[PDB]
DNA sequence: CATCTG
DNA sequence: CAGATG
């Protein structure tokens, strides 16, 4: 946790690199269990032999354990955040939309800063482009302030279009957190579910109220389940308008919600946790349902959860305040 | 995993 | 349809 931080952070430096510059995934893949692995590593690792003797821990890493434990560097790192390649591919990669491929392309063509983008708009798609034009307000975290605006813009809409729809703004704006990067919204009715054959318009109607009033200013995907786009509170006595925040809306079966809210409610470890205890008192938690444990090994039957109480109940826990989620 | 692009 | 992004 700090014993073999330099290690393994110089290990994630390198398998990203691997990953994003080079497309070696096997290196890449290299370089993330090694750094796990060291990271539980229960003691100060005083050499590359001492390392080496772990899983995961090859020759090459080993190697690269010495050079850098022997002096506060390593060449490679070094020349890596020089390059400029490199540089433009972890820059580019800002924007929404571009992923490292596009990257890739990207620079070989030329383009590696922001001007460079919005010179060639024309080669961007319709997300990659929104992508760019709020660059900045992407990378604006979202005050609790403005989230508890959002949410109330937002659920006052749901209602009026359906008194029916159950919407949740999950996420750590649920756990308390002061600040956001992005609103996550869980929608529902009871009308949907695992078995009814769907209803798009449950999620198109909404997405379209909020447009309506403008809440809502572009679309970055917008299927029938799942919707990514771009709000906006509106700007008061204009002198001060608000940054463009990233918004997600995603209809859910009634008969999930709970554990889908649940769990987008994290914090992971949180999750993992609950997960493990789910485990012990003989049950199964994922994204959508809790299944009792059969002792075949497994098996399965979705027990029927009306609360993210019914769910603590089941694994017989004391049921948490969404604020101690914690862990 | 669900959406989009080409 | 593969393949990319979130
Ligand atoms: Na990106
Ligand atoms: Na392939």
């Amino acid at each position: 946790e700090t014993l073999n931080g330099g290690i393994t952070d110089m290990l994630t430096e390198l398998a990203n690199f691997e990953k994003n510059v080079s497309q070696a995934i096997h290196k890449y893949n290299a370089y993330r269990k090694a750094a796990s692995v060291i990271a539980k590593y229960p003691h100060k690792i005083k050499s590359g032999a001492e390392a080496k003797k772990l899983p995961g821990v090859g020759t090459k890493i080993a190697e690269k354990i010495d050079e850098f434990l022997a002096t506060g560097k390593l060449r490679k790192l070094e020349k890596i955040r020089q390059d400029d390649t490199s540089s433009s591919i972890n820059f580019l990669t800002r924007v929404s939309g571009i992923g490292p491929s596009a990257a890739r392309k990207f620079v070989d063509e030329g383009i590696k800063t922001l001007e460079d983008l919005r010179k060639n708009e024309d080669k961007l798609n319709h997300h990659q482009r929104i992508g760019l034009k709020y660059f900045g307000d992407f990378e604006k975290r979202i005050p609790r302030e403005e989230m508890l605006q959002m949410q109330d813009i937002v659920l006052n809409e749901v209602k009026k279009v359906d008194s029916e729809y159950i919407a949740t703004v999950c996420g750590s704006f649920r756990r308390g957190a002061e600040s956001s990067g992005d609103m996550d919204v869980l929608l529902t009715h009871p009308s949907f579910t695992s078995e009814s054959t769907k209803q798009p318009k449950l999620l198109h109607q909404v997405v379209e109220q909020l447009q309506k009033v403008h809440f809502i200013t572009d679309t970055l995907s917008k299927g029938e389940t799942k919707f990514m786009g771009v709000c906006q509170l509106p700007s008061k006595n204009d002198e001060k308008e608000y940054p463009h925040r990233r918004i997600d809306i995603r209809l859910i079966p009634k008969d999930q919600y709970y554990c889908g809210v649940l769990y987008f409610t994290g914090s992971d470890i949180f999750n993992k946790n609950m997960r493990a205890h789910a485990l012990e008192k003989g049950f199964t938690i994922n994204e959508y349902t809790i299944r009792p444990l059969g002792v075949t090994g497994v098996a399965g039957e979705p027990l029927p959860v009306d609360s993210e109480k019914d769910i603590f109940d089941y694994i017989q826990w004391k049921y948490r305040e969404p604020k101690d989620r914690s862990e």
